[PDB]
C-alpha cells in the first residue's frame, strides 16, 4: 500500500483521494481499484500504468490532466470503468485508449474536448456508455465512432455542436439515449438522426431548433419512448413531423411558441407531456390535447392565450371546446 | 434491472446516474455497488435498503437529500463505503448509521450539518475516512466521536468552528490527519489537540489563531510530519511552542505576521518552508533560518522587513548575518 493512500484488504482497492500525489503510485499487481481523484498529472505518457493487469476500475477525475499521450492505458486490458471528469483535456489524440478491450463506461465530462477524430474509438469494442457533457465539441465528422459496435447511451449535452455530418452517427445506428441538449444546433439534423433506428430517449433542449421537418422521428418512430424538445424556439411542428411514432410515453414542449398540435400528434401511448409556457390557441385543432387533458389526473397551468375571449382560461377546464 | 437503469452482470453493479428516480429501485439481493447519483430523494426513511446484504458500495451524491431517518440505512451491514456528499442534509441525529459496522469511508462534504451529535459514530467501528469538508458545523461537544476507534483522517475544512471543547476529540486519540482549515478559529485550541497521540498532518491555515502556546505540539511531537499555518494572521510562536517536535518536514508559514522564529524552531527534519509574504526582521534570530535557507536548493526565499538597512534584500542573499 502506497504512502499517503489507504487500502482496503479484502476488495483490492486503492484510495489516494486527494493525498497530494504528483507521479502514478506504484500499486500489486491484484488491485482492482485506484481512486487517484484531486491529484495532479498534468500528463499522462504512455504506459502510466504499467504492472496493474486486475485493474477493474480507474477514478482519474480533477487529475488536471491536459495531455493524454497515446498508450497511457496500454496494459489495462481489463478496465471496466475510466473516470476522466474533470480535467483539462483539449485533444483526444487517436490511440489514446489502445488495448482498452473491455472497457464499458468512459466518462470524460468536463474537460475542453474540442473534437472526436476518426478512429478514437476503434478498440472500444464494449463501451456502453460515452459521457462527453460539458466539453466545447463543435462538429461530429464522419468516423467519429467507429468501432464503437456496443455503444448505447450517448451524452454531448452543453458542447457547441452546430450542425451534425450526415455521416456523424452512422456506425452508432443502435443508439438507445443521445443527449445533445444545450448546443447550438439552428435546426433539427434531418440527415444525421436518420441513421439512427432504435433511439429510446432523444433531448435536443435548448437549442433554437425553431421548427421540426417531416419524418423527423420516422427511422425510430417504434422506439422512441422520450421526446425533449423544451426551450427549443419551436414555432411549429411539420403535419408529417409524427409519422411513424407509435410508442411515445413522455414528451416536454414546455417554454416555446406552440400556437398549434399536428392533427396526427401521438396521444394514444402518451403519458405525461409538459406543455406550460406556450402561447396555446384554444381552438378545434387542439381538441386532440384537451381530451388527452381531460384524461389525465395531473394539473398542469396551461392557460390560453387567444382567443380573446378564453385568455387566461386553463386548456382543461375552458369551455372553448363547444363548438369542436 | 431496475427501469432505466444499466446493470453490470458479472460485477453485480447498478448505474442510475442521472436517470431521474423518484424512490429508491429494487435490485438483486447480490447487488454489491448502486450508484443513484443526480436523482431526487428528498427522505431516506428508515430501511430504504432494505434487501441488500451483499452492498459494498453507495452512491448518494447530488440527490437533494434533505432528511436522513434513523435506520436509513438498517439493512447494510456489508456496506464500505458510503457517499452522501453534496446533499442539503442539515441535522445528522444519532442512529442515522445504524447497522454500519464495516463502513470504512463516509462522504458527508458540501452539505448543511450545523452539530455532531454524541453517539452519532457509535456503530461505525471501521470508519477510516469521515469527511465533513464545506458544512456549518460551529461546535464540536464532547463526545462527538464516540465509538470511531480506527478513525485516521478526519476532515473539517470550511466550517464555522469558533472552538473546540476540551474533550472533543478524547476518543480519536490516534488521528493521522485532523483538517479543520478555513474555519473560526481565533486561538489554538490547546486544549482539546493535546489528546492526539499519533497526528502526522496538521492543518490549520485561515484562521485568526494569532499566537501557537508552549507545548502546542506537545503530545504529538514525534509524529507530526507537515503543519499547515498559513494565513493565521501569526504574530509569534511561544518560545516552547516546539516542544516535543522531532519530526517536522513541511511547514506552511506564507501570508503572516512573523518577524522572527523560536529558538528552538526544528530545522533538523526539515525538507520544505513555505515562509513568503512576512515582515522578516534580519537580525539574529534568523541565522538559524539563514542557514537551512543556504543548504536548500530551488527552495526560493523571502525578503527582509527590518532592519532599515536591508529593505527589500532576500534572505538568502542578503549580508546582515555576518556578525554571527
Ligand atoms: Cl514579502
Amino acid at each position: 500500500c502506497p504512502q499517503n493512500c489507504h487500502c482496503h484488504s479484502d476488495l483490492q482497492h486503492v484510495i489516494c483521494d486527494k493525498v497530494g500525489l504528483q507521479k502514478i503510485p506504484k500499486v500489486s499487481e491484484k488491485t482492482k481499484l485506484l481512486n487517484l481523484q484531486r491529484n495532479n498529472f498534468p500528463v499522462l505518457a504512455a504506459n502510466s500504468f504499467r504492472a496493474m493487469p486486475n485493474l477493474v476500475s480507474l477514478h482519474l477525475q480533477h487529475c488536471q490532466i491536459r495531455e493524454v499521450a497515446a498508450g497511457a492505458f496500454r496494459g489495462l486490458k481489463q478496465l471496466i470503468y475510466l473516470y476522466l471528469s474533470h480535467n483539462d483535456i483539449r485533444v483526444l489524440r487517436a490511440g489514446a485508449f489502445d488495448d482498452l478491450t473491455e472497457l464499458t463506461y468512459l466518462y470524460l465530462d468536463h474537460n475542453k474536448v474540442t473534437e472526436l477524430p476518426r478512429g478514437l474509438l476503434s478498440p472500444l469494442v464494449n463501451l456502453f456508455i460515452l459521457q462527453l457533457n460539458n466539453n466545447k465539441i463543435r462538429e461530429l465528422r464522419a468516423g467519429a465512432f467507429q468501432g464503437a459496435k456496443d455503444l448505447r447511451w450517448l451524452y454531448l449535452s452543453e458542447n457547441a455542436l452546430s450542425s451534425l455530418q450526415p455521416g456523424a452517427l452512422d456506425d452508432v445506428e443502435n443508439l438507445a439515449k443521445f443527449h445533445v441538449d444545450r448546443n447550438q444546433l439552428s435546426s433539427y439534423p434531418s440527415a444525421a438522426l436518420s441513421k439512427l433506428r432504435v433511439v429510446e430517449e432523444l433531448k435536443l433542449s435548448h437549442n433554437p431548433l425553431k421548427s421540426i421537418p417531416d419524418n423527423a422521428f420516422q427511422s425510430f418512430g417504434r422506439y422512441l419512448e422520450t421526446l425533449w424538445l423544451d426551450n427549443t424556439n419551436l414555432e411549429k411542428f411539420s403535419d408529417g413531423a409524427f409519422l411513424g411514432v407509435t410508442t411515445l410515453k413522455h414528451v416536454h414542449l414546455e417554454n416555446n411558441r406552440l400556437n398549434q398540435l399536428p392533427s396526427n400528434f401521438p396521444f394514444d401511448s402518451l403519458e405525461t407531456l409538459a406543455l406550460t409556457n406556450n402561447p396555446w390557441k384554444c381552438t378545434c385543432q387542439l381538441r386532440g390535447l384537451r381530451r388527452w387533458l381531460e384524461a389525465k389526473a395531473s394539473r398542469p397551468d396551461a392557460t390560453c392565450a387567444s382567443p380573446a375571449k378564453f385568455k387566461g382560461q386553463h386548456i382543461r377546464d375552458t369551455d372553448a371546446f363547444r363548438s369542436c
